[PDB]
């Protein structure tokens, strides 16, 4: 498991941060439904792998964690005057689930390093953003990137506790370039895991 | 808010808690099931309402809650030695969810209802199966019991403040007579909401 910025495949570019910073309230409307998504995510990999033990009892403690996450975004919204709007999904997760090969066991390891690579970036994202953002704000976010560090660990040491140490290799050297291609490409619009708009 | 044995139509029939009695790992293994579903329908209520606010905060803990509740059966079958077998889902919640109607905002109304008494249920059951089990689980289902109690009284204050308190009278009507039947009818497969075996 290496350190994040070696296991991205490219930095949040400028122009994300400066598009972010001009439309915080779809940003943190997003967010607010990306950590929703992660903790449906996990119960339907909960649901999906019914038999698999280890997964349901890491997938059901962290999905309680993002549902917290989720009500404090939910609070700060609240606290700035941030009414809830529909924003759609963007094309991020959608983009790297594409690459998850179709049959067992590879569709649950190749599943579970996505979630790596969410969760890497995520922590990378923030940690690009909160020098720019006000003090509530950046102190939430900064408490936010340090779980992400922990999820991106546990998705990886969740992916090598069913997969082949050289099929993980390989896997992630696809998502990875898949990856920077969704963080670096120009995008239709904002969003937290947005390319560039 | 009526009281539980108020509110529903039928007390839990003593055939079915003989069956419980002699399938109690069938029995672990579908409540560890409906403690997910609960989180997993509250997680389906935030997504398809979200910006309804009070129903999402509502949600998002109740969704936690259950998910602890899930991961707490989850502990008491390792302690037991109970296979994670997969058990299919009984009849019960989608016998109830065919009465929701189809159109807003009435059909919210509806599912909120249903929450309502399959909550009020579980509360009922959990207190009929006590004085039968072991010291272990006897104390664990009564635990469950304040929570269940009070989670009706949530799904039934939450469709109050949706609705007018003409149709939820109307509604609750119709599910409380469905949901007896669905109760008091033969079944050929002992779950925590299964019919008499
Ligand atoms: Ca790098
Ligand atoms: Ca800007
Ligand atoms: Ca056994
Ligand atoms: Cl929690
Ligand atoms: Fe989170
Ligand atoms: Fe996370
Ligand atoms: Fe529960
Ligand atoms: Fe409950």
């Amino acid at each position: 498991i290496p350190e994040i910025d070696a296991f991205l495949g490219c930095p949040t570019p400028d122009a994300w941060i400066e598009a972010a910073l001009a439309d915080q309230e779809t940003l943190l409307i997003d967010h607010k439904n990306c950590e929703f998504k992660a903790a449906s995510t996990a119960l339907s990999l909960i649901a999906k792998y019914n038999t698999h033990l280890d997964l349901i009892n890491m997938m059901s403690r962290l999905a309680r964690e993002e549902l917290v996450h989720h009500e404090q975004v939910l609070r700060l919204m609240k606290r700035r005057g941030v009414p809830l709007r529909p924003v759609s999904a963007g094309r991020y997760a959608s983009g790297l689930r594409r690459l998850v090969r179709a049959h067992e066991p590879v569709k649950l390891v190749d599943t579970l390093v996505v979630g790596a690579f969410i969760e890497a970036r995520s922590c990378e994202r923030f940690a690009a953003l909160v020098p720019h953002l006000d003090e509530e704000l950046g102190r939430f976010y900064h408490g936010l990137l340090k779980s992400e560090a922990r999820h991106y660990q546990g998705y990886l040491k969740l992916a090598h506790n069913y997969g082949d140490e050289a099929d993980i290799a390989r896997r992630v050297e696809l998502v990875r370039a898949a990856e920077m291609e969704l963080i670096q490409s120009p995008d239709q619009e904002l969003r937290f895991h947005s390319g560039i708009p």
